[PDB]
């Protein structure tokens, strides 16, 4: 049958298919090409994606996200123990030091491995692809960060198997982006490719070398706690303080629904600021019947995340140093991840590369899935 390519992201997942000998990115039920990597359990149903993410404030203990931060890892890992302190869902020690997510589902305590949560997200990707292609799908290529170990790779493959997918190969995310642009066919000799990947929760910089279609990850650097979510946090913080001074120090964070309405609008304001210089937040009866509105400029947003945007350049320096390579030696600079849509992030990378135009023709949050779909087709014959 036909083969698909899946980008199983920390915050958003994306699937690419083949129609008429080309790659199509599968739109979900909301017309979006990316789906939140969220699952939720209630007394009557399980919710996936947007439906799960939108009810997070109403059901925090049973809304699971960030399964990618847990997949193939051990319960006692310092990274796992640190992440657990910011999660409202319960994580316990299972046998063989395996993390167990503990929720309530259909009126009973239910346990899940991180790969069972990721399997739900992968099953949703299989469903939308089947609806889109009008046929059964099993063959897939699933991507992972280049730094993932054998345990994390195997657990991602297991998530695929639990979802009913035949995982033909687990490939690296930066390699998938390079494949998406046909960088393994661009010129003669050796090709140096830098993948600049800024998504919802993570920042990954990878330096690859290509020679005669063979890819080699030379160096990787980044921050697993730097993404679009942190930029929203800065906008949310600004609006929370602005409501305090407008309303005698009143704190809207005490009301989960009010904070969620604000956060939802900060996310949309941020997205508007990638195409417009002005964004408007206007929320009637936000907190204690008090109306809230604010005009947020692109300059203000850039000023609020000034430190974050600057900190993206250090891992670019780290990959070039680690490989003993100069920035002028890079033949292709590839923009990957939804947060690379931010004009200031684009301007900073281009300035660093002395005006060099990046590879950005493919939607940055779709490139990994696009590349995974190309690889899937090759492997499927
Ligand atoms: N037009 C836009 N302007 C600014 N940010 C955007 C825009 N569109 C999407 N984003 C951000 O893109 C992020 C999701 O990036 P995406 O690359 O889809 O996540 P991912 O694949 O799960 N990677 P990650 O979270 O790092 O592991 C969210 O924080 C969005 O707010």
């Amino acid at each position: 049958g036909p083969a698909i390519g899946i980008d199983l992201g920390t915050t958003y997942s994306c699937v690419g298919v083949w129609r008429n000998d080309t790659v199509d990115i599968v739109p979900n039920d909301q017309g979006n090409r990316t789906t939140p990597s969220y699952v939720a359990f209630t007394e009557t149903e399980r919710l996936i994606g947007d439906a799960a993410k939108n009810q997070v404030a109403r059901n925090p203990e049973n809304t699971v996200f960030d399964a990618k931060r847990l997949i193939g890892r051990k319960f006692d890992d310092q990274a796992v123990q640190s992440d657990m302190t910011h999660w409202p869902f319960k994580v316990v020690r299972g046998p063989k030091d395996k993390p167990i997510i503990s929720v309530n589902y259909l009126g009973e305590k239910k346990e899940f491995h991180a790969e069972e949560i990721s399997a739900m997200v992968l099953q949703k990707m299989k469903e939308i692809s089947e609806a889109y292609l009008g046929r059964q799908i099993k063959n897939a290529v699933v991507t992972v960060p280049a730094y993932f170990n054998d345990s994390q790779r195997q657990a991602t493959k297991d998530a695929g198997a639990i979802a009913g997918l035949n995982v033909m190969r687990i490939i690296n995310e930066p390699t998938a982006a390079a494949i998406a642009y046909g960088l393994d066919k661009k010129g003669t000799g050796e090709r140096n490719v830098l993948i600049f990947d800024l998504g919802g929760g993570t920042f990954d910089v990878s330096l690859l070398t290509i020679e005669d279609g063979i890819f080699e990850v030379k160096a990787t650097a980044g921050d697993t706690h730097l993404g679009g979510e942190d930029f929203d946090n800065r906008l949310v913080e600004f609006c929370v303080q602005d409501f305090k001074r407008k309303n005698r120090g009143m704190d809207l964070t005490t009301n989960a629904r009010a904070l969620r309405r604000l956060r939802t609008q900060c996310e949309r304001a941020k997205r508007t600021l990638s195409s417009s210089t002005q964004a408007t937040i206007e929320l009637d009866s936000l907190y204690e019947g008090i109306d809230y509105s604010v005009a947020i400029s692109r300059a203000r947003f850039e000023e609020l995340c000034a430190d974050y945007f600057r900190a993206t350049l250090a891992p670019v320096e780290k990959v070039l140093k680690d490989a003993g390579m100069d920035k002028r030696s890079v033949h292709d600079v590839v923009l990957v991840g939804g947060s690379t849509r931010i004009p200031k992030v684009q301007a900073l990378i281009q300035e660093f590369f002395n005006g060099k135009e990046p590879c950005k023709a493919i939607n940055p949050d779709e490139a990994v899935a696009y590349g995974a779909a190309v690889q899937a087709a090759i492997l499927n014959g």
